[PDB]
Parts: structure tokens; sequence; C-alpha cells
């Protein structure tokens, strides 16, 4: 419900005329939420068994 | 339990998966237990039978 919802259409519903646009921005959102650097941490040994 | 067991191990327990360091440890202090002069002392002359 990103755009064209807001006061369109219920809480309860969705919008099936603008799917791909909420979809698109939808998956905008994924994308810049993983922009990171996988930082390194402290390696070690396991004296288990396993 | 010399090495590599503190912290984690239980009293009653030891690691077999570190046997041979700590084994090698303990050898160690043994000998490191000995190190001193074999000195001389006084000497008494013997009339017990044989």
């Amino acid at each position: 419900k990103t755009v064209l919802s807001r006061g369109y259409i219920d809480n309860a519903q969705f919008n099936p005329l603008a799917l791909r646009s909420n979809v698109l921005l939808m998956l905008l959102q994924f994308t810049l939420s993983n922009l990171k650097i996988n930082k390194s941490s402290t390696f070690t040994s396991d004296v288990t068994t396993i």
C-alpha cells in the first residue's frame, strides 16, 4: 500500500489495478535495506567432539 | 586440565580431544620440578650384621 492506496481502498483490501507499482516499490525497499558491508568477526575452533 | 580446559570443563571431566597437549605439559612440570643438584651429606660406618 505504498502508493495509490492511501485514501482510496479499505484498510482490509489491496488495489488490484496498481499491483505492479506497489510490488516494484516494495522490491526497491527490499534492495535498499540490504546495502551493507559483510564485516568479518572472530573466528575460533571448537574443542568439542562434534 | 592445564590448558584448553578451564572455563567450560567440569571438575570431574577431562577433554580427550586435547589429551596429548595436557599430558605433555604435565610431564614438563614433572621435569622442571626436579632440576636440582644431588648434594652429598655426612656418613656413618655401619656395624649391623651383613
